[PDB]
């Protein structure tokens, strides 16, 4: 059923956008973090952020998946509003462990794949 | 098959609540006035959550993988009085605290389907 693999791959689609999304917020607030925050890099993490977020809102069906990825959208926007307390050490520290949590999480999900590999 | 998947969505439910804790971390941590006593709930929630985790996940990889968490964990609390002693909007807080439910939610709502 090459069809309940495209189902699945349109889910992990959305899960990849949010993935991508939430690692960009992460490498922003680990730029906020440091004790001389890389305005430029910011400034590049942030429009990273929008591409990938409107490719996301261009790559879904259901105008619920559109409404939500459009909160996000608003959203940012509210954070970007907000943008201007921080420690290196913290930041690295930080930067490690919500690298480690997002990667667990992917490899549990392709963990999930090959047993819906095996159906 | 059932056992398999069953075993990894519990692992991906473990990390989505630690790293729902660690965002609750930071949302603390970014106010004007960070509260200790909400901080100090907040860590040990994360460490009592992890430790559920570590001690009932079937996977060998996701267990080794749930360790490195721990040791990472460890140095993160132990870089938190230094931030502490170091302005910071209370409204940065609160926006990122909705973008990240947002997208956290958008996830798990993903994540659902895929089981469901």
């Amino acid at each position: 059923s090459n069809a309940q693999e495209q189902r699945m791959s349109h889910h992990y689609a959305t899960i990849e956008v949010s993935q991508q999304l939430l690692q960009l917020l992460g490498d922003q607030l680990v730029i906020l973090l440091r004790e001389t925050p890389d305005g430029q890099a910011l400034e590049r993490s942030q429009n990273d952020f929008r591409r990938v977020l409107e490719q996301g809102r261009a790559n879904t069906v259901d105008s619920a998946e559109q409404a939500a990825l459009d909160g996000v959208r608003d959203a940012y926007l509210q954070l970007q509003a907000h943008t201007p307390a921080d420690n290196d050490g913290f930041s690295e520290a930080f930067n490690g462990l919500r690298l480690r949590l997002q990667d667990l999480q992917q490899l549990a999900l392709a963990g999930i794949s090959e047993a819906e590999t095996s159906a």
